[PDB]
């Protein structure tokens, strides 16, 4: 144990990311959540999930430009709406209605209440949860943006919840329930449950096919203009 | 001084940015033009031009989302279109019906002709080129993209070019073309036709009203759908 988990305190930085929380409440990133640089995020996605630098270069980088600084973020900063974080979450609110950083327990409703009678969430549940949390914005948020790239992001961050905790098989796009409900609700990674670092590597080529199935099941249509413009930095 | 103008080699990597081009040769930045992370970028504009971390950071992040690497880029990685690269530029063609990476003596023209009778370019000249370089562009190219974002990442440039460029006083938004002219057509810093580095900073609160006014002055429309949508990778 060079990674126990300890909770985050009233002045160490999270995030609207679980995955990133996480990696920060073991020590893979640091604890204080700040400070954080692309390779960073690239040696602690790979030694805490397998997670491989294609994805965390690509999205680290567009990370990045929420923050004022040259090459770093704090974990909170990542929460400036429209550059990564988005409306329909699985597990916080649109930030038009509520807060779009903390994990909230009623929000999280939807998909710990998915796939009924099993105990993996996993494709067509996930699929599912996407439809009915992109419907709930859509009926109680005026300012809801849902565009071909929020919809690809939110796909993204389903097929990731599957891969990164599964037991132990990433290209099945399935996880124990009881794996993904410790990552949420705790940041925590699901050791004592049983949860283990995948021994294959989670890479672009293995996200995509997941992502595309999640998208084509989950009954998905744009709204509005459909632009995927990306707010560049914050307030200048 | 110590930073002495040398051409680049077949192997020095430069890009469609003059000012960057410029740092690189002079050694500000490396000659090879390679491996430039945003500290960098900051600190050879600092050293070279007087500019800021402000504009430098919030401009270097975005450029680094054109490279494959965590936090490096080459210089010619910014090349990438659509990105920060646009059509209508002061000095190179559109990707779509030419060469959107090298300087273009015809492409020039515009530029190198405008506020006749005068010894310097001024906000309202920049205005009435970028005016007629966009002409040209709706003209010549059917596969135009101009937005509010590339007008504006437009007026910054020509912004860049008066305040860098200036005989020492960058607020006056006018530089001598001498100096302006053997920035684009050689990417030297005029030193022995007289020109020396800004004495003041040149940051995002000097340079906006400049930016606007130029904006203001160029007559300016969007054209199609105006969605401020930018490539975030190099292909997948
Ligand atoms: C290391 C592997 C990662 C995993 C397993 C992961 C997992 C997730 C998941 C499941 C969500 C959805 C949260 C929700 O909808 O309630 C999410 C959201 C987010 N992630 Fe990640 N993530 C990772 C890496 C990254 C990286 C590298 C960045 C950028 C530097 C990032 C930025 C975000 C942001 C901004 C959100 C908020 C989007 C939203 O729900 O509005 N994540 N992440
Ligand atoms: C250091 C101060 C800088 C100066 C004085 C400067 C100046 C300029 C100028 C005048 C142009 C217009 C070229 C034309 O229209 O033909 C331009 C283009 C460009 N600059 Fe910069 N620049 C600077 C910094 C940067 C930075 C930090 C980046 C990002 C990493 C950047 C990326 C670009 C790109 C991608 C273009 C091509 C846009 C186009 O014309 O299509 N520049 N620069
Ligand atoms: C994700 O897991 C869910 C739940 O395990 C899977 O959905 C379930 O699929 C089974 C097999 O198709 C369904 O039962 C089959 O049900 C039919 C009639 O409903 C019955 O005639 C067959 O004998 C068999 O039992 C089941 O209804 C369905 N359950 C739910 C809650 O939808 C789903 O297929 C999995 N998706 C993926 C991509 O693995
Ligand atoms: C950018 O430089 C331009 C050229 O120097 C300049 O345009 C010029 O403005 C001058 C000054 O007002 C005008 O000069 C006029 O002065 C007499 C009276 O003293 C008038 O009767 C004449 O009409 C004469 O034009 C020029 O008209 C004009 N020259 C050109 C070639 O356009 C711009 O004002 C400068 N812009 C900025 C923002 O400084
Ligand atoms: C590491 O990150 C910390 C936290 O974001 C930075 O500390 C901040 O620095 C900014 C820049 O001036 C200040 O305005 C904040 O007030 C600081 N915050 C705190 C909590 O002290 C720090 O600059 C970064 N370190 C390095 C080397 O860049
Ligand atoms: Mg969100
Ligand atoms: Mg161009």
């Amino acid at each position: 144990s060079a990674h126990p988990w300890k909770a985050p305190g009233p002045n160490d930085s999270r995030g609207p990311c679980p995955g990133l929380n996480t990696l920060a409440n073991h020590g893979f990133l640091p604890r204080n959540g700040r400070n954080i640089s692309v390779p960073m995020i690239v040696k602690a996605g790979f030694e805490g999930y397998n997670v491989q630098s294609d994805i965390l270069i690509l999205a680290g980088k567009i990370g990045m430009l929420t923050s004022r600084e040259a090459d770093t973020i704090s974990l909170e900063d990542l929460k400036l709406h429209g550059t990564i974080e988005h409306d329909a979450s699985l597990s916080r609110e649109d930030v038009a209605i509520g807060d779009n950083l903390h994990f909230n327990e009623a929000i999280f409703t939807t998909l710990a209440n998915s796939n009924p009678g099993a105990d993996v969430y996993n494709i067509s549940s996930a699929a599912q949860v996407q439809h009915d949390r992109l419907a709930d914005s859509l009926a109680r948020n005026p300012n809801v943006t849902n565009t071909d790239l929020t919809a690809t992001i939110r796909s993204s961050e389903s097929a990731f919840f599957l891969t990164v905790m599964s037991a132990g098989d990433p290209l099945r796009g399935e996880a124990p329930k009881k794996f993904v409900n410790v990552f949420f609700r705790e940041e925590r990674m699901p050791i004592k449950e049983g949860w283990k670092r995948s021994t294959t590597p989670i890479t672009i080529p293995l996200l995509g096919p997941i992502i595309e199935r999640i998208t084509e099941l989950s009954d998905w249509k744009p709204t509005g203009d459909n632009c995927g413009a990306i707010v560049l930095s914050p307030e200048l």
